[PDB]
């Protein structure tokens, strides 16, 4: 769709307009637009991909364009004077919002609008927009600010359509499967009619799906129906409870209630699981609203956690830190207003609160100018209340009925700020920050927030508790530094620094205390070195600086073996011994074939960790360096990419069928297989295939060193070391993915093509049972490919029970609330398991890009801990060996093993889309 939008309006065809429309349908901004109006926007709209900090226009300028936000958010700034640096930020708009319609009557811009993050916009020019307004004026009244549109959308009672059906479907399911749940019940001399019991509804919901993982989560989903009037407490309680309390469904209020028909039961079978997925998405916010209705002081510990978890998904709060957000839950106010036109606050009043829109829309009004812009769900306003004692700079008028707000008061937010500062300890040199610490509630434990490498090291050393009983808690504390040091303090600095600390002199204390210091300091440095050696581990210590330090450090500690040497016996083990799949080491020499144009072999013998500069040198061993264009990564689609000279261990960074080169045309072999399976894997046992897949997947998984996750995230070149093991384990996800796509597309007959889907679903099931979530996800993704989803006739013939299996598997792939479905699923499983690795990589990549490693000359150690948290999660997943659980691989399944480990595949989407169309025409 970006391709279409880049093109000129007059040049894009009718099918070009079709696919941008398919994109802009789901786009939150246009979800209220008329279909015909939208197509005209598609026809004449321009695309804009802007950076952070770009001002589109200033207050007073001549407007040229109207805008609609597709990605990101922007600030609205207004000055009361004629000087731009008196401009206060009054609001922020994002995904749901459009702006700039003042160009319709040549009105000078009301405000200055600047991006606050990387943003994507659609824009329409003034003449296209004026013309558009003339033709579709009737459909634009609610969308545009007055005088161009109307002030209030209420234009002067809702049981939601989808919740009403949701409640209806679930009730059919209950009556069919567990009729005992809906009956007349009696308690305390009173008889209550056709009703349910709270706990039993929670019991039922848990057993009837795989997407509900706690009694708490189930309460949130039932609240969706109770909030909307669809499920009603037998008295008038406003909230659903996991208790012995009675509740009655809506169409059970009728006394003359008829039995569900055969046609009604049929559609319940089709919709139930899909209804469950909807409620699981709607549940968390309905639960937050329920809790927030209780005043601050009456919120339990569990209450706070329910609020907090949802707050992390509200974009307007994301800029705030973890400590602040954790405190916010206890203070946050929920607020609902019934009628549009309600004035929330007036310009010139005391700015007491900041607001965030959970539901509805508002008009921002400045006296003397009118409606400056309109805000929608997700947007925020009244920000100045948390900056100054200045009065309100604008007025807020409700644009529609039934608006919900999140509210933050000035007294509370300021109390929260100084409480966390009073909990912050700052060490200073020349009155400049050098170490920042927060206290740990739960001898005084601290958490390292930020500091210089030297003070961070100094801190972690002093914290080392030597008491042998506190053995692993001491090791646990040191792990973040030891695992992450390479980023902020590479061995170049750490190793000399450790030497100085070992030979350091006491600067404080009694004469007797200063005599003792040298001992306790020396053996604290030793403790760190041991764990530091245990991090890099055996056969990764092949760092020159690191080995040199250790040799001399052995001499130093030997010199004074006079007091305690009980841990000195642990040092020559790491000195003498330094100075299935096997893990690729980087020093390992590898024979690699390189190609020139007209496809010619060049077998080279280099270490894995060799640089691109080191590659060229061995290529020119044929004599004749510096000729033509050298070294390019070759995609199977033809997409050529050149790599820089300081790149390391490139060989495993290729696409599945990619080749390394030195116009450019790919090898004919890079197009993969031409014919399908023919018996083989599809006549093998699904459980056997999955077992052999999982066996293999562990071998690669256990080859991956924990520091490889660190190198990959922070850039491979910056450490000059390999990630070969991780690279091959990551490739396997795509290999399995494309393997499903390849074989399905290569199957010519429909009868046999349906049998493949059946088999791939079966293998995915057994993968999940073995706790191989990686390969499970890889299959499900390949099964979700456009070239496979398109085959409607294939899915049509697929038996109903396998359709239910795949529906359940898809729901687990739900990206909703940062892959919540997956997170809750993975956490309840025990250590022997393989995670959805692409997500773990993406987790670390997101944290790296969203936070600065150096915050103006100080290390962001809070950032370091967050990356290390995901890495430590891998260690937990590998902390137990994979059990075949007997009765399986008894030296006979060599055929299944051989197939699994030697997958030949098509990684070219175009080829696979063509093939998909030739099987089942559009």
């Amino acid at each position: 769709w970006i391709a279409c939008l880049d093109k000129r309006p007059l040049e894009r065809s009718s099918e070009d307009v079709d696919i941008i429309f398919t994109r802009l349908k789901g786009v939150k901004a246009f979800e209220k637009f008329h279909p015909n109006l939208l197509r005209q926007i598609c026809l004449c709209g321009y695309y804009e991909n802007l950076e952070k900090g770009i001002t589109l226009f200033r207050q007073g300028d001549i407007g040229t364009n109207w805008y609609a936000v597709l990605a990101g958010s922007l600030d609205v700034k207004v000055s009361e004077t004629s000087s731009h640096q008196d401009a206060v930020t009054i609001c922020t708009l994002g995904i749901g919002t459009a702006f700039g319609e003042s160009i319709l009557d040549n009105t000078p811009r009301h405000a200055t609008i600047v991006t606050r993050e990387s943003s994507e916009l659609l824009r329409i020019e003034q003449e296209d927009f004026k013309a558009l307004w003339e033709k579709y004026r009737q459909y634009m009244a609610g969308l545009l600010a007055p005088p161009y549109g109307v002030m209030e959308t209420g234009s002067n009672n809702v049981p939601s359509e989808k919740i009403l059906r949701a409640g209806k479907i679930l009730r059919i399911a209950i009556l069919s499967r567990a009729p005992h749940m809906i009956r007349d019940r009696k308690y305390h001399l009173k008889t209550y009619r056709q009703c349910c019991v709270g706990t039993e509804l929670v019991d039922w919901m848990i057993q009837q799906t795989s997407c509900v993982h706690s009694r708490t989560q189930a309460v949130g989903m039932w609240q969706v129906l109770l909030e909307d009037g669809v499920l009603n407490h037998v008295d008038q309680e406003r909230h659903f409870q996991d208790k012995y309390l009675f509740y009655r469904f809506l169409d059970d209020e009728r006394e003359d209630a008829p039995l569900p028909t055969e046609e009604e039961k049929k559609e319940c079978d089709e919709e139930l699981q899909d209804t469950m997925l909807l409620l699981s998405q709607m549940g968390p916010d309905a639960h937050m609203r329920m809790i927030l209705r209780k005043p601050p002081g009456q919120r339990t510990v569990d209450d706070l956690e329910i609020i907090y978890d949802e707050l992390l998904h509200i974009k307007a709060l994301s800029h705030l830190s973890t400590t602040v957000k954790r405190e916010l839950a206890g203070v946050l106010i929920f607020e609902s207003h019934a009628k549009g036109g309600t004035v929330l606050f007036n310009q010139g009043e005391e700015g007491t609160s900041w607001y965030i829109i959970l539901k509805g829309s508002v008009n921002v009004v400045i006296y003397g100018k009118g409606v400056v812009c309109t805000l929608h769900e997700g947007d925020d306003f009244g920000k100045l209340a948390l900056v100054n004692d200045a009065p309100r700079a604008a007025s807020i008028v409700l644009r529609e009925d039934n608006c919900h707000f999140l509210r933050v008061d000035k007294e509370d937010f300021n109390r929260i700020l100084r409480d966390v500062e009073a909990n912050t300890v700052r060490l200073k040199e020349h009155d400049q920050d050098v170490l920042v610490l927060e206290k740990v509630p739960a001898q005084q434990k601290y958490t390292v927030m930020s500091g210089t490498p030297e003070k961070i090291l100094e801190h972690f050393l002093e914290t080392i508790r030597l008491e042998p009983s506190l053995n692993e808690a001491t090791d646990s504390v040191l792990n973040d530094f030891v695992m992450m040091h390479c980023v902020f303090m590479p061995n170049t600095q750490l190793c000399p620094a450790l030497v100085a600390h070992y030979h350091a002199q006491p600067s404080q204390g009694t004469e007797q205390e200063r005599m003792d210091y040298a001992l306790n300091n020396k053996r604290r440095v030793i403790r760190l070195v041991l764990q530091w050696a245990a991090m890099y581990g055996d056969l990764l210590q092949e760092d020159d600086v690191a080995m040199a330090f250790l040799e001399e450090f052995y001499v130093s500690v030997s010199d004074d073996a006079r007091m305690m040497a009980a841990f000195k016996e642990q040092l020559p083990e790491l000195e003498k011994i330094v100075k299935k799949r096997q893990p690729i080491r980087g020093s390992d020499e590898v024979l690699f074939k390189v190609y020139c144009i007209d496809h010619t072999y060049t077998t080279i013998r280099v270490p894995v960790a060799a640089s691109v500069k080191e590659v060229i040198s061995a290529v020119a061993d044929k004599l004749g360096s510096g000729e033509g264009l050298i070294i390019v990564k070759m995609n199977s689609g033809g997409e050529k990419v050149v790599l820089k000279s300081n790149d390391v261990s490139v060989f495993t960074t290729l696409t599945i069928n990619g080749r390394l080169f030195a116009s450019l045309t790919p090898l004919p072999e890079q197009e993969g297989p031409t014919t399908g399976t023919v018996g083989t894997f599809e006549l093998m046992s699904s459980k056997d295939l999955a077992y052999q897949m999982t066996t293999y997947d562990w071998e690669l998984f256990n080859c991956v060193h924990e520091l490889e996750l660190i190198y990959h995230t922070f850039g491979r070149h910056n450490f000059k070391k390999t990630t070969a093991n991780l690279d091959l384990f990551l490739r396997r996800f795509n290999e399995i993915q494309f393997w499903v796509v390849t074989e399905v597309c290569l199957c010519s007959q429909l009868s046999k093509r349906v049998q493949l889907l059946k088999k791939f679903i079966k293998i995915a099931a057994h993968c999940k049972e073995y706790k191989n979530l990686n390969s499970f996800f890889a299959i499900v993704m390949g099964l979700s490919n456009v070239a496979v989803s398109r085959l409607a006739l294939t899915w049509e013939k697929l038996p109903s029970k396998f359709k239910k299996f795949y529906a359940e598997f898809e729901s687990l792939m739900d990206p909703s609330r940062n892959h919540r479905a997956y997170r809750l699923t993975a956490a309840k499983l025990e250590p022997p398991l393989i995670p959805f690795m692409p997500l773990l990589i993406k987790d670390m990549t997101f944290t790296h890009e969203g936070n600065k490693t150096f915050i103006d000359n100080l290390v962001n150690f809070e950032k370091m801990r967050m990356i290390a948290n995901t890495a430590r999660t891998v260690r937990y997943y590998r902390s137990q060996p994979f059990n075949p659980d007997a009765a399986q691989a008894n030296k006979n399944h060599q055929d299944v093993r051989s197939y699994v480990r030697q997958l030949n595949v098509i990684d070219n989407q175009r080829t696979l889309s063509q093939m998909s169309h030739r099987l089942e025409p559009r």
